């Protein structure tokens, strides 16, 4: 029988009906801020050799794109270039708490796994995802990364915060892919046993250019194994509980994850953005218009005029771009 | 300036000659060995359910070629589909010391790696790899996983072993790729620092399926890395002996790693063989006919007569094998 932690995440993901405004509202203005963050990133060649697929001239049936570019590949791949690109300059969406981490990241494995599931549905005449589904992803990751991080603090014990992201993009990746309830049990149990990135990267002397694409190769980790649950693949139960084994007693020094609050709306609602205070939740009425120049400004610096104009046209309306057919959005930012 | 344990594997791995007639003959029958257990393997839908690429219908040029399959992926998929196979019924070769492993679990990364670069040159018009290209790495990469795992214990840290499949692996291949001293230096550090997969699947009560498939997916993150330290990446140089943060304080207890003897060919010469003593190197001559009929039984469950027998041909003589360019070898397997 499995961790009641997993459950309570598996639960949350599957069945948990966001009823906030306020969540959706907030949600609409991350996308669309992570997204010109990454396009900025493309300016820089430190960020553009890490991307592509792993061998030029792959070519992968209704295979999932990279905005600023004409690739298209799988899921896998498409998860870590998006990711990669989000978080390399150090400017997307923020949360501190006991941990400190940037769960935006997320957006690369729900998106390109989003695109992916959309175009393979309508090649075979079915109906596609919407960009709606990929706000409430994005809410529902931030809130399992986001309150984790609350009162548990994995760098007091050597790891890396990316651990959560894998977490939270293989539980709502997997659901999303349409799995049954011990599936996605078997996927989130998956990554916990999985290996964890140090934070050696992150500190002098060492600091390096891994502190920029650790979480879009966690996102990716995510995808991956999710489609691996997808085969039927087995899971393990008591993978944090297990004596001398499991992770409380390899990794958290024999310490529970205390969780102060239950999963909802609570993370997206009060997250903090680098729109330059103003990019607090109380003042978004003054950093809601600054973000929308940050977004305006960094489409002028990979689009030029009429494409700029016709991605701002669908993004600036809340409705109409919830409504849009995730395939058909992606395909403005080629 | 690298920690000393990294420069002693990157010395090695670039600069030193094996001179062991008896590592070469001993690397040959290893070879042929490995690959039957892989064609037992495909019998079990487990194993096959896991293989292929992540989107069926994907082109990859001049791609990595699966034995017993047509498929012909990319060098990171191919390697993954090796490995699984190969170590999938626990009936390949063994290293019993302070850390028990499995060294033939690399040919999957340096093999999948070896055929790739082979397809490739022979499409450039260059020259390509050649069979005993591949035997060489395959002693290398005993030596290096072997080595270490003699007075280091990594399971009474809580640690898989497959950790020094991921350093062996990023190794060699990182040199067969044919990179700089600064290069190989900076992906093997780049192992150090990644994330190490726990154990908890191999104890009861959670003993499960990627007990098979863990080793795998090391050699595959090898490769993966080693790809990335080609486009310039930068390496972590103080990744294991870093005060607060290395590898030896987060992971080892703020124990140093300690290597009894230095590298050479100590590994390959004595391992052991499930051939069912007499897979021990002592008793080879009763050892090697029984090694050669389980060879000969696990061709016929894949292969019919005429392909079972043109393999033989080539394969059950030293040279004439050694000789052999390897794209042309591992098309006999499809």
């Amino acid at each position: 029988d499995f961790d009641r932690e997993i459950v309570d995440i598996v639960d949350y993901v599957m069945n948990y009906e966001i009823t906030s405004k306020v969540a959706y509202d907030t949600a609409h203005y991350c996308l669309l801020d992570t997204l010109g963050c990454g396009l900025e990133a493309l300016e820089y060649p430190a960020c553009k050799k890490l991307l592509g697929p792993i061998v030029p001239g792959t070519v992968v049936p209704n295979g999932a794109r990279v905005p600023g570019t004409q690739f298209q590949l799988d899921p896998v791949q498409a998860a870590f270039n998006i990711g990669a690109m989000i978080r390399w300059l150090d400017f997307n969406d923020t949360w501190l708490a006991a941990e400190w981490g940037h769960p935006s990241d997320n957006l690369g494995g729900i998106l390109a796994t989003a695109d992916w599931l959309s175009r393979n549905a309508v090649a075979a005449g079915k109906a596609p995802l919407t960009m709606k589904q990929v706000l409430s992803g994005m809410i529902k990751a931030h809130e399992i990364q986001g309150c984790i991080a609350l009162e548990n603090a994995f760098n007091r014990v050597g790891l890396d915060h990316v651990l959560l992201v894998k977490v939270a993009s293989t539980a709502v990746v997997a659901e999303m892919l349409g799995l049954t309830r011990d599936e996605i049990l078997n996927a989130v149990s998956l990554a916990w046993v999985d290996g964890q990135s140090l934070r050696t990267y992150r500190h002098a002397p060492n600091t390096g250019t891994r502190k920029s694409w650790a979480a879009g190769d966690a996102t990716s980790r995510a995808v991956r194994l999710a489609l691996m649950a997808k085969t039927g693949e087995m899971g393990y139960p008591s993978a944090l509980t297990a004596k001398t084994w499991g992770f409380y007693d390899v990794s958290f020094k024999g310490e529970t994850f205390r969780f102060q609050r239950p999963y909802g709306s609570y993370v997206m609602e009060n997250v903090l953005f680098k729109i330059s205070p103003i990019g607090h939740a109380r003042r978004r009425a003054d950093g809601i218009p600054k973000l929308i120049e940050k977004f305006k400004i960094n489409l002028a610096r990979q689009f030029p005029t009429r494409q700029q104009q016709r991605i701002l046209d669908v993004s600036l309306d809340r409705a109409r771009l919830e409504q849009m057919p995730v395939n058909e959005y992606l395909d403005l930012y080629v």
